[PDB]
């Protein structure tokens, strides 16, 4: 008599770096050995918007973390159920 119920749901998102403290922020985000997330447009270097898809569960930190590094992003797409 038990049972449990669970979901995921990713997230893109338009960031726009230009300082280099902003490109170590991104770096040092997916370099946290959990979210594991992957660039799409390789923000190795500014002017060059990335797109990630982050996860709705990280979004938030992520969130909180652009604002903190004092960055610009947007969000590309959602996920209605």
């Amino acid at each position: 008599m038990r049972s449990l119920e669970t979901f995921v749901g990713d997230q893109v998102l338009e960031i726009v770096p230009s300082n280099e403290e902003q490109i170590k922020n991104l770096l040092q985000l997916e370099a946290q050995e959990h979210l594991q997330l992957d660039f799409w447009k390789s923000p190795t270097t500014p002017g060059e918007t990335a797109h990630v898809r982050v996860p709705f569960v990280n979004v938030q930190a992520v969130k909180v973390f652009l604002e903190s590094q004092g960055i610009a992003y947007s969000i590309m797409i959602e996920d209605v159920q």
